[PDB]
């Protein structure tokens, strides 16, 4: 079956070369100036809470998975092993990490074959 | 005002480094095996007609502009000069060219500041 890859990255490091879709989340609320959140990542509960208190964050996740679901039946049959969705913020530590996690969890919940990767955190 | 750039490219040449959003259209009907269409581009009427006879082509354009419109108000105010939407097929000659053109025409019709670019055709 098609493997759905959800990856976060920082635009400052360049777009990942395996991406098929790229979504920029630099318009979402930015935790960069709260000093307590700066050293954390979007895997951490305070950063997730900072993001989820804003309505547009859940709406971005919901609308993005809905958009992808329009094409998924045709992609699952596109001579294709992978569908790679890359979520980018500037540094790849906070917003993109959280959003990629939430998308990956949503598609896992739908029974899809999924994998996540955080390009900045893995360094 | 925010300048909306719509660019086509071929994944075989790599993702353009100025892209903010990237949409893969390799699942749309492929004119590669009709020999009359192969040397043409998505600027040409026979290629546009080949694509537009399939319902999913118009739906992709409509759904993609609608998705972008969810975020445009927040992007038009993201300390941002450009919003660059890159549409990719394998070679960047047919599907991506057509789709980028149609998106650019749609946002021009809404009074947005727009520019188009076809990375493969310009070579």
């Amino acid at each position: 079956e098609l493997t759905m890859v959800f990856e976060s990255f920082g635009f400052k490091h360049g777009i990942p070369i395996d991406a098929d879709y790229v979504f920029d989340v630099r318009f979402l609320p930015n935790p960069h100036w709260d000093p307590k959140l700066r050293p954390m990542t979007g895997l951490d509960k305070p950063v997730a809470a900072f993001l989820d208190r804003h309505t547009e964050v859940h709406n971005f996740i919901y609308q993005t998975r809905s958009y992808l679901e329009l094409w998924l039946p045709m992609l699952e049959t596109n001579n294709r092993s992978y569908l790679t969705v890359a979520i980018g913020c500037t540094g790849g530590k906070h917003r993109s990490v959280y959003i990629a996690e939430q998308l990956a969890d949503y598609f896992r919940s739908r029974g899809k074959n999924v994998q996540s990767r955080h390009r900045t955190l893995e360094k």
